[PDB]
């Protein structure tokens, strides 16, 4: 912890940009910021203020105040994480559902880290060995949608939630944070792509990560209500679709437990 915060290399930003370059990327923009409250309310607050962030990609070294979903935290550290926020233009036409998008950023981050280590847990969650590797947040601000990943890298439970993993906790010998990450970007904007022209792969390729779909789960909803079923699917609007003896129970958001 105080070892590890001395031994965590700062991102090079010429790097991550000369991998772009390299690559032919379609991305517009990619800013590293020492420190933020939140990448998401960042480039939320830029759209805000009438900013183009369609393919804006922000990355922060440290976050102090970040976003889990439905008013929860997310915790960091500095340098211990790839903590980014995206741009994504949704209105486009033909349009796609949008609740899809937090589902294809899962993926890219698990397709990312595969060369170096389990699966994804509707609805924001990456998992490794049980785990919390990386969580998802989309967040709709139309015409955009804001889509946010913290994938702990070096990053200790004890530094931020005790349920959390880290590539260097599940073994990975001195992650390199840059290559990660421009292989991160890689594949996310690949799956905003297949999202776009709705391509069936990306429907396919989460289902063959998906550790929800086929399982046993507690949906817990508000006023501690709960509804116990088989998630059978994920819908084209990328929502969870839990079969309770015969009947549907489709949920957009919340919290879902594995029994
Ligand atoms: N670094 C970490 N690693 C694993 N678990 C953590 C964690 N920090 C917090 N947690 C736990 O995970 C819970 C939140 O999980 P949820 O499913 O609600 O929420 C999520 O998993 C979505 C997390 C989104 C983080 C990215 S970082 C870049 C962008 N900017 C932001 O401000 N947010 C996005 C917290 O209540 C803690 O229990």
């Amino acid at each position: 912890m105080a070892d590890r915060d001395r031994l965590r290399p700062p991102l090079d930003e010429r790097s991550l940009r000369d991998q772009l370059i390299g690559a032919g990327s379609g991305w517009r923009q990619l800013d590293v910021v020492a420190q933020t409250g939140s990448t998401n309310a960042d480039l939320l607050a830029r759209a805000a203020s009438g900013a183009d962030i369609d393919g804006v990609v922000l990355i922060a070294e440290h976050q102090t105040a970040g976003r889990g979903r439905h008013g929860r935290g997310w915790a960091a550290t500095a340098r211990a994480q790839i903590i980014l926020s995206v741009g994504v233009r949704v209105v486009d036409v033909p349009v796609q559902a949008w609740g899809w998008l937090s589902l294809a950023a899962g993926l890219a981050v698990l397709d990312s880290v595969a060369p170096l280590i389990t699966g994804l847990k509707w609805p924001n969650d990456v998992l490794a060995r049980g785990g919390k590797l990386a969580g998802i947040l989309a967040e709709v601000a139309q015409p955009f949608v804001v889509l946010g990943v913290g994938l702990n890298v070096t990053q200790a439970p004890e530094e931020v939630d005790p349920d959390a993993t880290s590539l260097l906790d599940l073994g990975v010998a001195a992650p390199d944070r840059n290559r990660i990450a421009s292989r991160l970007l890689r594949e996310l904007e690949a799956r905003i792509i297949q999202w776009r022209n709705a391509n069936p792969q990306l429907a396919a390729d989460y289902r063959a990560r998906s550790l929800t779909i086929g399982s046993r789960v507690r949906v817990e909803l508000p006023g501690g209500q709960d509804v116990v079923g088989i998630a059978r699917d994920i819908d084209d609007q990328g929502r969870l679709c839990l079969d309770v003896g015969g009947r549907t129970v489709v949920v957009s958001a919340g919290d879902v437990v594995h029994l």
